[PDB]
């Protein structure tokens, strides 16, 4: 749904060949209405034994586990959303100290004490415009790629620190250059006013990224 959404969107910018405007006017496409709310400032894949461990923007984390299963722990640090591998949601406290769910919590602060002590937030400098979790996510040799339950996906490239959080309801895009600038822009509006050529081709990954999604 979302995600053909997105992926005409992107069709659509990558079929104008925006980078070959004989003048990009780029800043004509900035839409501050479409700043997203959420995106994912750090990670730590330990797929190999437990699953993907996350924080959001803001400081809540969140854990998808191998398991299928995930779990939130919001900002005040003790509210948690427990979802099932069937995707039946529930909400309730570390403190209340749910036998069943210790361990899965235990594991969800290891990951939020790791990524406090040891990375650093993407997106720590950005201007603000229901919490999403991790719906899937993959890595490739450049890139690894999260979809949000709020149809949101983000793409972080390893080779230069770059970034895209890609909005399909907003139909937008935010890049994070090298230098952690941060600009939101509508995908229409890159269609008509051009962008530069790092967005481009970061554009035509993205729609390779979201066919994976949709094939996947």
């Amino acid at each position: 749904c979302h995600l053909s959404d997105m992926l005409q969107q992107l069709h659509s910018v990558n079929a104008s060949k925006p980078s070959e405007r004989g003048l990009v006017r780029q800043e004509e496409a900035e839409d501050p209405a479409c700043i997203p709310i959420f995106w994912v400032s750090k990670w730590v894949d330990y797929s190999d034994k437990y699953g993907l461990g996350y924080q959001l923007c803001d400081n809540s984390v969140g854990v998808l586990f191998n398991d299928s299963t995930r779990l939130i722990l919001y900002n005040d640090g003790d509210s948690l959303q427990y979802i099932e591998r069937d995707g039946t949601e529930s909400y309730l406290t570390v403190s209340s100290h749910p036998n069943s769910l210790m361990k899965k919590i235990t594991l969800l602060k290891y990951f939020r004490n790791y990524m406090s002590e040891h990375l650093l937030k993407a997106g720590a400098n950005i201007t603000p415009r229901r919490l999403p979790y991790l719906r899937t996510w993959f890595r490739t040799r450049s890139a690894i790629i999260l979809h949000l339950s709020n149809g949101s996906v983000q793409i972080n490239f390893f080779q230069d620190h770059t970034k895209l959080i890609l909005c399909p309801l907003m139909a937008a895009v935010t890049y994070i250059d090298e230098k952690r600038d941060f600009r939101t822009y509508r995908l229409s509006l890159l269609e008509e006013y051009g962008c530069c050529k790092e967005l481009a081709s970061r554009l035509r990954y993205a729609r390779t990224m979201v066919d994976k999604l949709l094939s996947s």
